[PDB]
């Protein structure tokens, strides 16, 4: 039955340290067992059925036990349990790398597609043949067994690489110490949680919560200029030496793969297919943003020939990298006059849950459902059921995991647990996902309270959800939000535009004193700013993805170099002398070098189905939001990402609504 929850969760969430290392010991030997069948299967009698169902049925058994193992090391209150789960993620990385050169699986594959008619079996189990024998392929296992070995050897330093970039910038513990007066307009709850000295000073650390005040709040500017030169110095000569090593070892891979550049390699997998592609867009844009930071710009310089004067301060006539988050924060703050504080009081959560939850049952035709005495890796986690209003076809679960604590992850996300696909018996499995955020934690005093800049975070996590539980595919490849990576921030992104919708913004805010809501004067002061400081904005999203696209496509030159060069000719504001920005750049060593790019790329799509079908046909439209649930968010990646655009928009998209976005 489609259409009962009873029996299609039996996540476990309550295993010991001993339960995870043995069934994560298990599972790599089970998952082992059919790979090694397959691979020694002879080519005269190989099957679509004994190759690529058997393949793509251990693929479905396999991710949904690795998320009782790999997901409790993100949410568990136990340390011991967080830890076996670390180590299980560990352990189950190490097998998929070992996975990855199944050559004699790779073998058999290939010639299935050789003999088999290719249009006697669904367009999917189609897809799923083409993209196995690519990914063999991207590994190089049509290779000989001599350049194969030397590229896994190549891969294995890249992970070496990789992992110390993060971990010299993890382990660092720079500090600078000032007084009180050296810390000016820094309000007493940020100077009260500063340690102190021996010689009574404050100790202002090189994190994010310390850094990000200071440069946002402090007036004096050489605390700024100290903190920046900090900041960006962090890890600067050893992060240098392993970008000089990493760059260089991507383009000699990817030449050995058959591809020009690390970028080239990259952007096949994506919608923006080619590294020429995203080179037009980046700098056809900021051709585009170039007069309105070139405004953006004359403002902020004005604004500290004013402070200079006032305070008693020396104007050297530019910004500087340690000037521009202090008078964006002015121009936040003298233009736009949105307290954000006394709109947070208007936000309560419990309001804020419930009408969101509303605003997408009714747009996307759906039944929330929550349920009672639910299984749950924590006492706050709550689970909700979902149904398709018409049928009563339950679609999947989504679990609300919102306030902090210890062990807990602390970004914004949206896990999948359980993929939408088909089972091996034929049947088809419940879809599972989690939001995890911290929003502020509740305290005896007040409600739990939100700024708008959560609502906009609840918003953009929840459209992962619905993106998760509304696909429905074949296999396990394709379920949920399994799509380009350029592509897979568009359903988040389009949903973020209703928080800046007035009558919308009305279904989320109620006083929690009385329940008046907000003013029409406060809530035309708020969207009013979803353009505030856009242009200097967007211009230094565009720095970083020149820059990110730069050390993909030529590795010969210097990151820090580059930076300069970017941060001169787009953004207007220079990279400070002795710097390096590149060797702090988590994202090169992250998961997603060649890729910055894909955030912008994403916002313009979602702004032209936005505004040139939503805001034309009523945003709240049910008819409008059925084809969005059905043609961009139910195929999941069953289909390429500018197919489900084009049957959508009825053509191909472009820029024109992204542009009178920024107002251009
Ligand atoms: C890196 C690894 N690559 C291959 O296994 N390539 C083979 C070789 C190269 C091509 C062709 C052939 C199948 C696949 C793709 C051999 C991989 O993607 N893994 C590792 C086991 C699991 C899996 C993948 C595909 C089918 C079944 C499973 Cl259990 N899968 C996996 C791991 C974590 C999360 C979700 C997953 F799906
Ligand atoms: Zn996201």
């Amino acid at each position: 039955s489609s259409y009962t929850a009873a029996g299609r969760n039996v996540l476990r969430w309550d295993l010991s340290p001993e339960q995870i290392k043995t069934r994560t010991e298990q599972l790599i030997a089970q998952t082992k067992q059919v790979y090694d069948t397959v691979g020694t299967i002879a080519l005269k009698e190989v099957t679509y059925e004994n190759c690529l169902q058997v393949l793509a049925d251990i693929e479905v058994t396999y991710i949904v036990e690795r998320t009782m193992l790999d997901f409790p090391q993100h949410v568990s209150s136990d340390r011991e349990v967080r830890a076996a789960s670390t180590e299980a993620d560990k352990k189950l990385s190490r097998f998929d790398i070992e996975m990855s050169m199944r050559e004699d699986v790779f073998q058999r594959i290939v010639h299935l597609q050789e003999t088999c008619d290719l249009e006697k079996i669904k367009p999917e189990a189609r897809r799923y043949l083409e993209k196995s024998i690519k990914m063999g392929k991207r590994n190089g296992l049509h290779l000989s067994e001599a350049i194969r070995n030397e590229i896994k050897s190549m891969k294995k330093r890249m992970s070496e690489l990789c992992i110390d970039f993060n971990k010299n910038l993890n382990e660092d513990d720079t500090s600078l110490v000032f007084s009180k007066a050296e810390l000016g307009a820094l309000p007493d709850d940020f100077i009260d949680s500063l340690e102190k000295t021996d010689e009574d000073k404050y100790k202002v650390t090189l994190k994010y919560p310390h850094y990000f005040p200071v440069m946002k709040k402090c007036c004096v500017p050489e605390t700024r200029r100290k903190m920046e030169m900090a900041f960006h110095t962090r890890c600067k000569q050893e992060n240098t030496a392993i970008l000089q090593q990493l760059l260089p070892l991507r383009a000699q891979v990817a030449k050995l793969l058959g591809y020009n550049t690390h970028a080239d390699f990259v952007l096949e997998l994506n919608t923006a297919k080619s590294t020429s592609r995203v080179a037009a867009f980046l700098d056809d844009l900021s051709q585009k943003l170039k007069p309105l930071g070139e405004a953006e710009r004359e403002f902020i310089l004005s604004l500290k020939k004013k402070e200079c004067e006032e305070r008693g301060f020396e104007y050297d006539g530019k910004i500087n990298a340690w000037d521009l988050h202090y008078y964006m924060t002015q121009t936040e703050e003298l233009k736009y006059s949105v307290d954000q504080e006394s709109l947070k009081e208007y936000f309560p959560i419990e309001v804020v849950t419930e009408g969101l939850l509303s605003i997408y049952q009714e747009l996307l035709g759906l039944s929330f459902e929550q349920v009672p005495d639910a299984h749950v890796w924590n006492k706050s986690v709550s689970l909700y059921t979902v149904k398709d209003k018409a049928t009563g076809e339950v679609l999947g679960q989504f679990y609300l995991d919102l306030y902090p604590r210890e062990g807990k992850y602390n970004h914004a996300a949206c896990f999948g647990l359980q993929p939408g696909c088909l089972l091996p018996d034929g049947s088809r499995m419940m879809s599972v996902a989690a939001l995890v955020v911290n929003f502020s934690q509740p305290v005896a005093g007040r409600p739990s309270l939100l700024r708008h800049d959560e609502v906009r975070t609840y918003f953009h996590e929840f459209g992962h959800v619905m993106h998760q539980i509304c696909a429905q595919t074949d296999f396990a490849r394709f379920s949920g939000t399994n799509v380009e990576t350029d592509f897979v921030e568009v359903p988040s992104q389009m949903l973020e535009n209703w928080v800046w919708d007035v009558d919308s913004l009305r279904k989320l805010s109620k006083h929690y004193k009385d329940g008046h809501p907000i003013t029409d004067e406060l809530l035309e002061k708020l969207v009013a700013s979803r353009l505030v400081n856009t242009g200097l904005l967007t211009l230094r999203q565009i720095v970083l993805s020149k820059v990110d696209q730069s050390l993909h496509t030529n590795a010969t030159l210097d990151a820090a170099s580059e930076y300069a060069k970017y941060c001169t000719e787009i953004l207007g504001v220079a990279a400070t002398p002795g710097t390096n920005m590149p060797a702090t750049f988590g994202h090169l060593a992250g998961g997603y070098d060649g890729q910055y790019y894909g955030y912008l790329w994403s916002e313009v799509f979602s702004m032209d189905m936005f505004h040139s079908c939503f805001k034309k046909e009523g945003i709240m439209n049910p008819e409008v939001g059925m084809k969005y649930r059905n043609l961009i968010l139910k195929p999941g990646g069953s289909l390429d990402g500018m197919d489900m655009l084009q049957n959508f928009l009825q053509r191909e998209p472009n820029q024109k609504a992204f542009l009178m976005s920024r107002g251009l």
